DNA sequence: GGGGGCATGCAGATCCCACAGGCGCG
DNA sequence: CCGCGCCTGTGGGATCTGCATGCCCC
């Protein structure tokens, strides 16, 4: 097939979905092996066919019998990724996680890592990366193996950078309770707090709940009045469209949204129709 | 000729998704 | 009374992240 992602689109979905790696295990040989990788569930396996498609490289692997990933492994094909994300920055904290993959790819295009100081370098900065060192590489190299990181404030650079944002955190849904409800929601790990409150002034609408700061890991930004959600929520993103089954649970959104507009949720039918608009909505389609 | 990186995965940890009920208020 | 929408709460899987190596080239 054949297909291209907006770049700020896609930026914004690494944002949410991608994971940037660094893995040292023993082969004293190393296996050091520099990765990015987006792995979704297979009703979304078009969007890194796609991706794939856009950066013109990568792998598409299988991850069990429903999952699958774009998994960019290649030394030559890393510095795509280092040059997309150079003009199209990353804005949550998975940033610092770039910042220290691109110092790992300065190290190992030099092949300072083929000695033992290169590997003493990048052991220090995988202590930095995501979830730091494990158990057994910090029985080794016990001398910067502080794995905290500068933390990483930023605006939302633009709505582009918002679809694909959204369409990998965000969710578009609609309950009943009979009454009917459209309700946008985006949910992320508390260290973005302030990120996430930045959609309340950004978008003009909005709620952030947290609930017990203590053990509770994610908060949440969620819109629940029809008015912002019909004006300030679903023109930002007809004009800029989202990627994925997102954009179908979005658009039987608005779907269901022009139903209300016209004080159509009262009719037996519209509700019926409202039922099976919701039936192949995010359990289906 | 062999050391390092490529090929192509598999496995673990958790941050999300997509909701739920209660209820004060216009 | 009706119905909207703030407010608190969440199971579990789709994510994020980590672990693994025989084999290729140069
Ligand atoms: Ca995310
Ligand atoms: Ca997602
Ligand atoms: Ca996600
Ligand atoms: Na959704």
């Amino acid at each position: 097939r054949r297909e291209s992602i907006n770049p700020w689109i896609l930026t914004g979905f690494a944002d949410a979905e991608g994971s940037f790696g660094l893995s040292i295990l023993n082969r004293a040989r190393y296996h050091t092996r520099l990765s990015f990788t987006i792995m979704l569930h297979n009703k979304d396996k078009s969007i890194l066919e796609n991706i794939q498609s856009t950066w013109k490289v990568g792998s598409i692997l299988n991850n069990g019998d429903h999952y699958v990933s774009l998994v960019v492994y290649r030394f030559e094909d890393l510095k795509v990724i280092i040059d997309h994300f150079e003009k199209y920055p990353l804005i949550t904290q998975k940033l610092g996680d770039y910042k220290l993959f691109k110092q790992a790819f300065s190290v190992m295009e030099n092949k300072e890592h083929l000695k033992e100081n290169g590997i003493k370098e990048l052991v220090r900065i995988k202590a930095k990366m995501n979830w730091g060192l494990n158990d057994e590489l910090k029985k080794a190299f016990p001398e910067n193996i502080s794995k905290e990181r500068p933390l990483i404030n930023k605006n939302i650079p633009n709505f582009k950078w918002l679809a694909g944002f959204t369409s990998g955190d965000g969710s578009f849904f609609v309950r009943l309770r009979v009454r009917v409800q459209l309700v946008f929601e985006i949910s992320q790990h508390i260290r973005d707090k302030n990120l996430m409150n930045s959609l309340i002034t950004y978008l003009g609408c909005g709620h952030i709940y947290e609930g017990n700061k203590s053990e509770r890991s994610w908060l949440q930004f969620r819109v629940e009045k029809f008015s912002d959600i019909n004006d300030k929520i679903i023109p930002v993103f007809q004009e800029n469209t989202l990627i994925g089954v997102k954009l179908e649970d979005f658009e039987d959104w608005c779907k269901v949204a022009k139903l209300i507009e016209e004080k159509k949720h009262l009719t037996e039918s519209g509700l019926d129709e409202i039922k099976k608009i919701k039936l192949n909505m995010n359990k289906g389609r």
